[PDB]
């Protein structure tokens, strides 16, 4: 008999700190309302990864289920967008989207190369990626692979793999799919079952 | 003009939120002062494992390496402990000091029996702990052992296993022993050196 409500917003670009303060605002948001759920179109090349470790730091904390959508078609999650999709509650992906792709690098060099990051940074982040995958129940062996073969991923091939749980054109069709599955990390300790039965989604916007 | 400055504090009881604001604090300062490092005195039982996340993710976003010193003699840094010092830069145990002991637990039930964790919130713990671990070139089957067996090391055990960097009776002797090595995680995004030659030790109080 009670409304649920759905929120739904929009992180495209680089990730930055700035980035951080968009998820900050949107989950709060959507924990002071007693959302269901937020879903969080995400668009993204990459960018700090201090900012992403911030940011999985945020949903992990999130008193509400956090749904990283890879969307638009066309879209990507890639570099440190995958940490935040391997961070979250459950990942969906419209079809021709993207995910991986997470070698990590310091940038470009003086002249005719990439600076590739040395092994031990690396080997962090392997860890690293790797624990999201464990902690989630994802494919902890795909997730060390976006860094070690800058493998990437399209939808079907994430969800054969088990790397995200939903392949969605839309919104609603995220909603119906995602209806009576399980967080995949904990919501205040335990895994929460999703109810998108009739449900009132509500778009934020930025400024 | 420049010294070499290291601060130290100390942390006693319950990991609760109040204890992020302690750890937040002390490593501010202690950033904003340009220090070569802090050193943390801890003695815990262990507390709140969110407090423990965010505390954990304060040190690995620190500007200054963050020295966790198990320390007096008969402290421990037991269960949320064990994670705040496999989290941080740099570990050290006074001799007759005990690390480990994290099996999760709820707490005791109608009866007197002790409740435990569920084994999927078991594993996501051991996920986590065996990540930091690995993140730090720390040995992460012992790490997965303070949960599985609830193993509890002393000073010797846990440097002869590969969980900890150094045995120091004082904060002179773990600065002697400390100097010239790397941090075992990075300080935003290199290993730094310590450098503890000559150092000025400034205590922290507190408020």
């Amino acid at each position: 008999l009670a409304k649920n409500i759905v929120y739904v917003a929009q992180i495209k670009g680089q990730i930055t700190s700035y980035t951080y303060d968009q998820f900050d605002r949107y989950i709060t948001i959507a924990e002071q309302d007693n959302a269901e759920a937020i879903i969080i179109e995400l668009d993204t090349p990459g960018g700090r990864a201090d900012a992403m470790m911030n940011i999985v730091q945020r949903i992990q904390q999130s008193k509400i289920p956090v749904i990283i959508y890879v969307y638009p078609p066309g879209a990507s999650a890639a570099a440190a967008g995958t940490y935040i999709a391997l961070g979250s509650h459950l990942i969906a992906m419209a079809p021709g989207t993207s995910i991986g792709a997470c070698r990590p690098i310091l940038g470009y060099s003086q002249n005719g190369s990439i600076i590739e990051a040395p092994p031990k940074i690396t080997n962090y982040f392997i860890a690293y990626i790797k624990s999201l995958a464990q902690e989630s129940g994802r494919n902890a062996t795909i997730a060390e692979e976006f860094i070690t073969k800058d493998l990437s991923l399209t939808p079907e091939e994430a969800l054969k793999y088990g790397v995200i749980e939903v392949v969605a054109r839309d919104i609603n069709e995220l909603l119906k799919k995602s209806n009576g599955m399980k967080t995949k990390i904990p919501v205040n300790g335990r895994y929460v079952t999703l109810n998108f039965t009739n449900v009132e989604v509500r778009y934020l916007a930025p400024s």
